[PDB]
């Protein structure tokens, strides 16, 4: 296995026996990537134990995997582990079955249902507000994964289950408590090391029930699911949750928990992270808050709550998101197995081989962006716009497998953005770390907590 991309002539550093180039994450994995592009260029190989590994950067190359051929060749992510049920989650899933959950999902999201949603999370919008004063008015230093992440929690447990869980208030609350400990991948931890060593083991896991995901958090989550289930099923919007009942009358019970528990997640977890980076942006860089602010405050004059239309207004807000996403993407690489062998602008790839795009390297990359280390708003702005390549920024993925939550994602993160800073500012104080420091393991998120203090306007 190791002698592939010797073979096919493709550079790359060296691997070591059975390890292949796993050790090189030390420094985590993006730092590998970027090491990577400057050491070896447009293309590369390496070797996750004995997977290979081909990195593309070619806008080009990256279309045709991630849009052209993905239902014939590129349909699935790589396995990760041992996923007992949660085989059946949406973005676990492969071919066929993940094609049927997309389609039963799809409607989730549809123009009319977001803008159903508004005046739902508006209800949060203010809680979260009144939240932040009390920190504001006590000055002590505030932990924004803490109040945004109930915040986030609130909002995708109400908009997906018609249940308010009020995480807004009950701080030791069982539900951020759990989900907050759903996936810990840590290269650092020897579970998950070895099972990305060494696949082989993924097969015996399964068989010893043991899973990636803890199972007092799922039996937790499974237990939740079924009594929002049972509240509607039981009662005298069609969302989320009825979507999914509905096809029950192919649907089956845990599978539709594993569907909630991705929802629940993403809605609290990969929501709750963006919007604290974007917080750390805007405090370390108060002209871009200050900035910011005259936005809101010319489209919605003395706090008038932000709507459906108006947040689609707000230009500035959009680069502020965008630019924070390009330094900070969630999807720190995106990646695609190669089901079978197939050619692509001049590159021969091999079956099972793993596609991966280097995201966090490409976003970083000084061929599409000047300082790119600098945190520049303007170069989304509608003169700059037309210049960034479509294929080298996508936070949200793209093609048929991208993120279906993206346009819910962005319409709520700027509500609460909007309702905090017609409202507050954000400092940077004593225990807040600069430079922001991510840390190595698998997901996205800082080494320690962000801090900063609140001011009332
Ligand atoms: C060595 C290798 C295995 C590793 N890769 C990485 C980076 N890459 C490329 C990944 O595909 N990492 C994977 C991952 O994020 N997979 C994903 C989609 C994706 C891809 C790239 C960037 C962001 C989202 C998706 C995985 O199926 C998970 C599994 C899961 C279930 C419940 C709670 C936590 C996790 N599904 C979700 O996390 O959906 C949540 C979300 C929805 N939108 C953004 S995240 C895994 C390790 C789970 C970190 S470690
Ligand atoms: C700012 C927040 C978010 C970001 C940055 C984001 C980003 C991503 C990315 C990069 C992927 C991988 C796409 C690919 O591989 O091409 C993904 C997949 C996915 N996301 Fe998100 N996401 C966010 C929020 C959400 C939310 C809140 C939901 C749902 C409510 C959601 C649901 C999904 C699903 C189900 C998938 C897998 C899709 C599939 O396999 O068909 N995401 N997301």
């Amino acid at each position: 296995s190791h002698g592939l991309f010797k073979k096919l002539g493709i550079p790359g550093p060296t691997p070591l026996p059975f390890l292949g180039n796993i050790l090189s994450y030390h420094k985590g994995f993006c730092m590998f990537d970027m090491e990577c592009h400057k050491k070896y260029g447009k293309v590369w190989g390496f070797y996750d134990g004995q997977q290979p590994v081909l990195a593309i950067t070619d806008p080009d190359m990256i279309k045709t995997v991630l849009v052209k051929e993905c239902y014939s060749v590129f349909t699935n992510r790589r396995p990760f582990g041992p996923v007992g049920f949660m085989k059946s989650a949406i973005s676990i899933a492969e071919d066929e079955e993940w094609k049927r959950l997309r389609s039963l999902l799809s409607p989730t999201f549809t123009s009319g249902k977001l803008k159903e949603m508004v005046p739902i999370i508006a209800q949060y919008g203010d809680v979260l507000v009144r939240n932040l004063r009390r920190e504001a008015e006590t000055g002590k230093p505030v932990t924004l994964k803490d109040v945004f992440g109930a915040y986030s929690m609130d909002v995708i447990t109400s908009t997906s289950f018609g249940v308010n869980i009020d995480s807004l208030n009950n701080p030791q609350d069982p539900f951020v408590e759990n989900t907050k400990k759903l996936l810990r991948f840590d290269f650092l931890d020897p579970f998950f090391l070895s099972i990305t060593v060494f696949p082989f083991l993924i097969p015996i896991l399964e068989v010893l029930n043991i899973c990636v995901f803890p199972r007092e958090v799922t039996n937790f989550l499974r237990k939740s699911v079924k009594r929002m289930k049972e509240s509607r099923l039981e009662d005298t919007r069609v969302d989320f949750l009825q979507l999914m009942i509905d096809s029950q009358n192919a649907l089956s019970d845990l599978e539709l928990v594993a569907q909630s528990i991705i929802f629940i997640f993403a809605g609290y977890e990969t929501t709750s992270s963006v919007l604290s980076f974007i917080m750390y942006e805007l405090a370390t860089h108060p002209d871009v808050q200050q900035k910011l602010q005259e936005e809101i405050d010319a489209v919605l004059p003395n706090k008038a709550p932000p709507t459906y239309d108006t947040v689609l207004q707000m230009e500035y807000l959009d680069m502020v998101v965008n630019e924070t996403l390009r330094l900070f993407p969630i999807a720190m690489r995106l990646e695609r197995v190669c089901k079978k062998d197939v050619e692509i602008n001049g590159m021969f790839i091999p079956k099972g081989v793993v596609v991966m795009i280097p995201s966090y390297a490409l976003h970083r990359d000084p061929k599409y962006w000047t300082e790119p280390e600098k945190f520049l708003p303007e170069r989304f702005s509608k003169k700059n716009k037309d210049n960034i390549d479509p294929y080298i920024y996508t936070p949200f993925g793209s093609g048929p497998r991208n993120c279906i939550g993206m346009r819910f994602a962005l319409m709520n993160m700027k509500l609460a953005l909007i309702r905090v800073l017609q409202n507050f500012s954000f400092k940077p104080c004593k225990e807040t770390q600069i430079p922001l420091k991510l840390s190595l393991g698998g997901l996205l998120q800082p080494e320690k907590p962000v801090v900063l203090k609140v001011e009332s306007r």
